[PDB]
C-alpha cells in the first residue's frame, strides 16, 4: 500500500485511492509525508475514514494543524475534530489561535455544545502571556470567614503559601472579589467579616494579556504581585516581578 | 559707647577700650560688626566680660562661629562656652562639626564632664542625613513580650504607626537588636517570645551616616523603609525611600 496508491492519484481515479486508504496505517502515512505535494495531502485526509484522518492530522507541524483547518470542507471539520482525543484537541485549536483568533469563535461554534464547552474550559494556556508566568501557589480565603477563621488557616498554610503578603477573596464560584493587605488582619477584630476590610478594588489581568502589559502595569504601580483571572472573573494564578523582569 | 571705642583701638590702648566694654550692650555689637575689620572682632569678645563675648558669639553666622574656635585663645575657649545656652550651644558645636570634626572631639573634652556629657546626649545635623530624612513615627515593641502582647498593642498604635510592616525591636536600654516581618507575626504562636522569631540581622545606619549611603544601601537592598541608630546603638528613626527619592 506504499506507491500502491500513488496511482490512484496520478490518474485522477476516484476508486483504486479509496482503496489503499481503507487499509492504511496512519504512520504508514505519516512518513512519505513531507516529500508530497500540496494537493496529495489534502485529498487523503479527505477521503481518509473520519477517524484515522483525525489520527494523522494531530500528529503534524503547528503552522500547518491551522491552515488545514482553514481549507478543509465545513463537513469534514466537524468529524475531524470529534475523534480528536481531548488533549490533542487542546494543543490542536491553541496552535490556530496564535494566529487568529477570530477563527477560534467560529470554530468552538461548530462543535457539539457537550464538547465545546469542556474544550472551553482546558483551552487557554499558551507559552507566552499571564499563564507562562503565574505559579498555582498564592494564597486564598472566601469574603465570609471571621478574621478568626483566617488568622487559624493562615499558620497552618504559611509553609504553602509563596506570600501571605497579599491575600486574595473570592466567592462560592472562584471568581476574585478583591485583595487583603496583611497590613489590615492584625489590626482588625477577629470578629469582623473579611468583607468589611478587604479592598474590592485589586488589579488583576487576563490569563491571555500581553506580558508587555503586566510589566508596564506592574511597574507603573509598584507592585510585586499581581492576580491573575481567566474568562469569568476567576483566579487562577500569580503574576510575580520577577518572572515578569525576565521577559525582559 | 560708639565710636566712642573707635579711638582705644586705632591706639594700641589697653585702658579705654576696656571701658566702653564694659557697658557696652551686646546688641551694641552685633550691629556696625559686617563693617569691622578682622583684627577688631578678635580682641572685642576676647577683652568683654565672659557672659557677654558668649551672648555675642551665639549669634553669628555658622562659617563665623567655628573658624573663632580655632583661633580664640584655649582659656578664652573655656569661659565662652560655659555661658551658651545649651540650645545655642547645641547649634554651635554642629556649625564647626559640618566642617572639621577631628577638632569636634578636642573641644567636647576641653568641655566640663557635667557639660560635656549633657551636650553629647544632642545633636542631629547631618548632611541632610540620616536626621533629616527619619520620622520619629515607627513602631518599636520589646523583645520579651508575646505575641499575645504585641498584637494587643497593635490595633491599639495601629493608627499612629507609619508602617507596622517593620517592627522594631529594642531592649530596656532603647537600643535596636533587630527586625520583625509582619509575614511572621501571622504565623507564630501567641505564646512564643518575640525572641524566638524576629531576626537579629538587620541593617540600620548611624543618624551621622551620609544620605548618599542610605540610598545606595536602600536601593541594592530594595527596602522600602530603613532604621536609624545613634551612636550607642539605640533606635531614633527611621529613614524612607521617598525623602531618599528626594535627596536625589
Amino acid at each position: 500500500l506504499a506507491v500502491s496508491l500513488q496511482e490512484a492519484l496520478q490518474e485522477g481515479d476516484t476508486r483504486a485511492l479509496r482503496e489503499v486508504l481503507e487499509e492504511i496505517h496512519p504512520q504508514d502515512l505519516l512518513a512519505l509525508w513531507d516529500e508530497l505535494k500540496g494537493e496529495h495531502r489534502y485529498v487523503v485526509l479527505t477521503l481518509l475514514p473520519k477517524a484515522k484522518a483525525a489520527e494523522v492530522l494531530s500528529h503534524l507541524s503547528p503552522e500547518e494543524q491551522a491552515e488545514y483547518l482553514k481549507t478543509l470542507p465545513p463537513w469534514r471539520l466537524r468529524e475531524i475534530l470529534e475523534e480528536l482525543s481531548l488533549d490533542d484537541l487542546a494543543d490542536a485549536l491553541q496552535a490556530v489561535r496564535k494566529e487568529d483568533p477570530a477563527y477560534f469563535q467560529r470554530l468552538k461554534d461548530l462543535l457539539d455544545p457537550r464538547t465545546r464547552a469542556e474544550v472551553e474550559a482546558l483551552a487557554r494556556y499558551e507559552e507566552d502571556e499571564a499563564g507562562g508566568l503565574m505559579t498555582p501557589e498564592y494564597v486564598a480565603v472566601r469574603e465570609g470567614m471571621t478574621v478568626e477563621e483566617v488568622l487559624r488557616f493562615l499558620r497552618r498554610a504559611a509553609p504553602d503559601a509563596e506570600t501571605i503578603y497579599y491575600i486574595y477573596v473570592v466567592d462560592e464560584k472562584g471568581r476574585l472579589k478583591g485583595v487583603l493587605s496583611l497590613r489590615d488582619l492584625i489590626v482588625a477584630d477577629p470578629r469582623t467579616r473579611v468583607a468589611e476590610i478587604m479592598n474590592p478594588k485589586v488589579v488583576y489581568v487576563r490569563t491571555d494579556t500581553d506580558q508587555e502589559e503586566v510589566a508596564r502595569l506592574m511597574a507603573d504601580y509598584d507592585f510585586t504581585v499581581l492576580p491573575v483571572v481567566d474568562e469569568e472573573g476567576r483566579l487562577v494564578g500569580i503574576v510575580t516581578v520577577d518572572d515578569v523582569l525576565d521577559v525582559l
